[PDB]
């Protein structure tokens, strides 16, 4: 049966955000007990974050398998160059929109630095874009 | 002024969502150029993801140097102890509500070999959350 | 003291053979343990493999020392640039010859699937040895 | 598919598997000489190449388990995590029983006796090894 | 040849100090390139990190090959039991005087911030401690 | 905060960021030794410790930065990326010209062959690092 359409495609993506965001948290809480001295506490998250690791790549191959499309961009990710193009629109996004938008309500509602934070990374993400557009042109056989 | 209650907050979390979701992103795809035999794509795309990396860590010291919650759980990170009770509270979530209800709408709409995936995360997370609880016990004082 | 000739020479190749099969193993385990919520089991074959790499490269210690060939190419691996010379072989024969003759009997047999595979790697190892051969120029 | 048992393809599946490992192992070797005399390009293409290698083994290591075919190091099954670690006992148990004892025996017999201490080094080390997989096998067992 | 009151002896120990440091610094200022969009910038400070962390282990090799002691501890680190012994040491050290003695100065000098950072610091030390201590019973 | 620069605190942060610098050194190299013999629980404890000693290190560092003392290893200022970038050339411009061919000046005089080409090792190894260097720093200034 084709999952394109159905509750299962939308719960594969949802899986695949609360994994993501669950490696990001345990790594971070790793730091915390690293400066405390709690080298046992750190290694458990540490290999517990490995644990979610697998559990969003599993995720990711019953989409990629499935013809549905990127969690983060809603773009095909079948083959290596899709990936980049993947790649590409999310960083474009992010800099052209989401970062710059941010940074702007950050100003207004009083926050100056939390808007030079989402500054900072607009102006990261328009770099990342440019070395994958990079990227892309050698896979399509140019310089 | 207070982070709670503004877009800015909202902005944070959602830059954290992304974030986490590029890291992955980035590391799944550098396994395909992996693969094909594309060593400097796959060493950009790793680089990359520890870009994505300080990012997510940079929303989230903003996030608890603010007073603000965990954007998985909506519990507290300030201290180890509650970063560990945020790691039990989203385990917990996942073993006993989000994976097993995944499971029953796969069985449901006709994708069996997705439910026995969701299935084995279940067991995984409900694993996890009995790993964090005997940390949790050890750090307020007991055996 | 010279190894040429010996039971011993023939005893250090097998054993990084076994120590090089055991990393990749312990490492493709704990990826099991990993997605089934084992975390002391996966911390485990993720230390152990540690000690199979120091394994390994104690082996090639010796091999290089008593003046062996690698044991993938039978080329010397004394300096960086003979390093590189035989990682240069090894990819090259696995393009040229290795990886399309598997691919040819993995057709013959009726494996379709993994005859495209071997093509996958025959192209990638292709692409290994140009990026090698590209930095031999620093290396003289 | 087909059954591989018996098969020349189910050999060259073996062979891929030990040269990829050998690569990997090989590949870090060079990239601490590389490290030492200051070439880090050349240290990091290795690395990243190594990665490829990686993929290389664990992909033939996917087809041998999906056809039915045992590891290429101990001839035991490795479909479950439990046969896994039966697998990982098997070969630590050759190792310091018989193929590092009698590697020393023959070394002190060649006149090589320094070699002969390290090949008793090992055999130590993955008797050690043994117990540590033993010790799982019974906790996975009892649940 | 024993290095012993030799000025070669120092400046092996001065060496490591300086390659330890080295490596520290450059993946602290890869961070910076991280977050910055710097891909190229940092995977070079991550690379030639590793070739601080060669040039640290050798320096380490000569010490203990020429019957020195550990540059952190002056303790001998020539067996495993030895080396578990060296860290008890230093964590000893650092967790019953030189953190403490640290976080005494700063409140003095009006750094209350940076007080309890050295403090903290104190604390994990003495954790270190106790969990080398407990496994000194598997080296006898 | 006071400005830390003339007081014994900025000294204790400097002598702080060597020990740290140090232990985490020391205890990776102990792994090796435990790798070999076959105790991995020492080896992963070691492992797990020295992540802590780099939390150490780095905090150590964000004060030293955040006073506005300089890098403990070159006496140069590390606020800016560009300043990290001219740390690292003064560094490897001091090991290539002064402390290495000095140091292997000394050990051949003092009957350590070996030692001396060792050094002399490293400093070629460093001048291959100045020059990586400057080559970045080109890149950054010039947009
Ligand atoms: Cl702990
Ligand atoms: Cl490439
Ligand atoms: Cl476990
Ligand atoms: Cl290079
Ligand atoms: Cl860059
Ligand atoms: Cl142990
Ligand atoms: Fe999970
Ligand atoms: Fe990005
Ligand atoms: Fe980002
Ligand atoms: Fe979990
Ligand atoms: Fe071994
Ligand atoms: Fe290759
Ligand atoms: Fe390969
Ligand atoms: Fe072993
Ligand atoms: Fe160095
Ligand atoms: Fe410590
Ligand atoms: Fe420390
Ligand atoms: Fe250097």
């Amino acid at each position: 049966k084709d999952l394109k359409g159905t509750k299962t495609a939308e719960n594969l993506k949802q899986g695949f955000i609360g994994e993501s965001m669950a490696n990001r948290r345990y790594l971070y809480f790793a730091k915390r007990a690293d400066e405390e001295g709690y080298p046992e506490i750190a290694g458990l998250l540490r290999s517990i974050a490995e644990g979610e690791t697998a559990h969003a790549f599993g995720h990711l191959d019953f989409i990629r398998q499935g013809g549905l499309t990127d969690p983060a961009t809603d773009k095909p990710i079948g083959t290596l160059e899709q990936m980049i193009e993947s790649a590409i629109a999310g960083e474009t996004y992010e800099w052209t929109q989401m970062y710059p938008g941010f940074a702007k309500v950050a100003r207004e509602e009083g926050f100056p630095e939390v808007a030079e934070w989402f500054e900072t990374l607009a102006r990261a993400e328009k770099s990342h874009a440019e070395k994958f557009q990079n990227v892309l042109k050698q896979l399509k056989g140019g310089t």
